[PDB]
């Protein structure tokens, strides 16, 4: 037994070090230039990969794992032995992984054209418009145009795409692909950990909600808002309302405090793309963590390419399994929003960096939270006004006033987040666990949608329509609820940094910038990969053991008083029905 599986392992390490990055490379190819030749050399590419799978996939399944002593081999073994979609049959594994690429493709090509002669793209025209546009019936053209475009085109695949999944997944172990997915955090408790966590960021979300829908009903009128129910899905200033920092000039706390137009301060003094991942690149060293490779700059596509090629605008970083080769691949817009996205990625460069020498299998987060956390965690710190101000976007800093409008300048992005990030594996795993069909797929995406958003549909819904398939995550088959542990998980980290960093005072007001003790932790926790158990990495960071939502809740405390006292007399009526 041992002695076999040791040389298993390291067989397996190193044919698929060879395998993946040669699948990277095919699948970098596509994503940065969507034509058929790629695509072709890519569904090739696939199946040489599955090749690889099912031979030590195969392997693997026939040692005994909780029989061999060692544990980091047995956890590498074990994990071999899920074969994901090479579980699947030759044609099975054929059509579906045509189906992922045909939906991949739909979205990122996908325009909404006008009577004005003009067809718009996601990025940067439809995104644009949603964070820019104060015109109700503008915004709805783009809304709703996007979800006839992409949402209706998703529809025809997905439902193979469900069965395809499923199956994939039975034939590894598990009930379901939700069953599958939600495995990734090896933590039984899950659903009810994640629950509790959900409970108790509501509060804060209500009054926020409560706050917004005042001051969208104060520039919307009040033919248009209900103070007592839903907000309209569309006045957010994001497409999918997930996050909605871009309507801070509609709420503002103190409007007698004035704000820099950052977006103009990082167009006036010239920033650009590079710009910006050096920043973030500058952040990570300071903090005495590892910068990107001279290869990075190289390859990397930091923004919409010019030379007629169609690609995938989403934003993502690229491990090419060969501990040198990382990339990432982004259409960059100069904004702050940008900015904090740029940071993002680079969270997930710094992870690849990290937990490079490590066997292939163990090259992943403790959890998919945490490898969504890390960039987040500085972007923290490189959105605080003084931070902000010393990259000359921001001219403060000190007033009560400013230190509220900036904390809800956050939680614009932050808390309006939660129950959006919660929602969208709510609906899959009841898609997957098959207890809503083809026939409610977007009747339950919005029965969700208002239940946990506080949000309606500024249109009714038809037959056809397929609102989940207008995000990313959902054609891309990519989970989301990674995204809610990430920003429960960054103020955890966040708070802990700080402390380490020797920040006294309140925990919005800290910046871990240049933090050598910050950086140590970071890395320290970075570095065990997927070699153990995530509760042990929240351990070295954090001092304990568990996620919670005490850091967030304490970072934005100071908001949840004065949105209370706020709502509180205007009469707010907290939540819908
Ligand atoms: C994109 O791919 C096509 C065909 O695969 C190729 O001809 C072209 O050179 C590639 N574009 C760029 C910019 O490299
Ligand atoms: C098992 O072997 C692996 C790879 O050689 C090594 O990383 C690990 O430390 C060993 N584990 C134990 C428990 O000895
Ligand atoms: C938050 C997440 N970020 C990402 O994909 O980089 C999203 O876009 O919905
Ligand atoms: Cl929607
Ligand atoms: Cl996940
Ligand atoms: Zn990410």
């Amino acid at each position: 037994d041992e002695a076999e599986a040791s040389k298993f392992v390291e067989e397996y390490d190193r044919t698929s070090q060879v395998v993946w990055n040669e699948y990277a490379e095919a699948n970098w190819n596509y994503n940065t230039n969507i034509t058929t030749e790629t695509s072709k050399i890519l569904l090739q590419k696939n199946m040489q990969i599955a090749n690889h799978t099912l031979k030590y996939g195969t392997q693997a399944r026939k040692f005994d794992v909780n029989q061999l002593q060692n544990t980091t081999i047995k956890r590498i073994i074990k994990k071999v032995q899920d074969l994901e979609r090479a579980a699947l049959p030759a044609q099975e594994l054929e059509e579906y992984n045509k189906i992922l690429l045909d939906m991949e493709t739909t979205y990122s090509v996908a325009t909404v054209c006008h009577p004005n002669g003009s067809c718009l793209q996601l990025e940067p025209d439809l995104t644009n418009v949603m964070a820019t546009s104060r015109k109700y019936e503008d915004l709805l053209w783009a809304w709703e145009g996007w979800r006839d475009k992409a949402g209706r085109a998703i529809l025809q695949f997905y439902p193979k795409y469900v069965e395809l999944i499923n199956q994939a997944a039975r034939l590894n172990g598990y009930v379901d692909a939700g069953d599958s997915w939600r495995s990734m955090y090896e933590t039984p408790s899950l659903e009810q950990d994640l629950e509790r966590l959900f409970q108790e960021l509501q509060p804060l979300y209500l009054n926020l909600h409560a706050y917004v829908r005042r001051a969208l009903h104060r520039h919307y009128g009040a033919q248009h808002i209900n103070l007592e129910g839903p907000i309209p899905a569309h006045l957010l200033g994001n497409m999918w309302a997930q996050t909605w920092s871009n309507i801070y000039d509609l709420v503002v706390p103190f409007p007698s405090a004035p704000s820099m137009d950052t977006t103009e301060a990082m167009l006036k003094q010239g920033w650009t793309p590079r710009r910006m991942f050096k920043e973030a690149d500058d952040f990570f060293t300071s903090l005495g963590l590892l910068p990107v490779p001279p290869e990075f700059w190289q390859k990397s596509m930091l923004e919409k390419p010019t030379d007629g090629r169609e690609v995938v605008c989403h934003a993502s970083a690229w491990d090419f399994y060969n501990g040198k080769d990382f990339r990432i691949k982004q259409c960059t817009t100069v904004n702050l929003e940008d900015l904090v996205v740029a940071h993002h990625e680079m969270g997930h460069i710094q992870y690849f960096m990290q937990y490079k020498d490590l066997p292939v299998a163990l090259r992943e987060g403790a959890n998919p939270g945490f490898h969504e956390a890390i960039g987040d965690v500085l972007a923290l710190s490189v959105s605080t006004p003084k931070h902000l101000h010393s990259l000359n976007l921001l001219s403060s800093g000190g007033s009560d006033e400013h230190d509220i409008n900036f904390l809800m300048k956050m939680a614009l992005d932050k808390i309006a987040f939660i129950p959006f990030s919660y929602l969208v594996d709510q609906w899959r795993w009841r898609v997957f666990d098959g207890s809503i069909t083809k026939e409610n797929y977007n009747q339950e995406w919005w029965s969700l949608r208002l239940k946990y958003q506080g949000l309606c549909p500024p249109v009714p819904r038809t037959q056809g329509d397929f609102d989940p398939g207008a995000k990313f995550h959902i054609p891309s088959s990519v989970p989301y609820i990674r995204y809610f542990v990430s920003f429960i998980i960054q103020f955890q980290f966040h708070e802990a940094l700080c402390q380490a960093a020797g920040h006294t005072g309140p925990l919005h007001k800290c910046d871990i910038y240049q933090s050598k003790e910050a950086g140590q932790r970071l890395a320290t926790a970075m570095k065990l990969g997927f070699s153990r158990p995530w509760p042990e990495a929240m351990q070295l960071i954090t001092g304990q053991p568990q996620m919670s939502a005490s850091a967030m809740l304490s970072y934005f405390k100071p908001l949840l008083d004065w949105l209370r006292t706020e709502n509180e007399l205007h009469g707010e009526k907290l939540g819908w029905p």
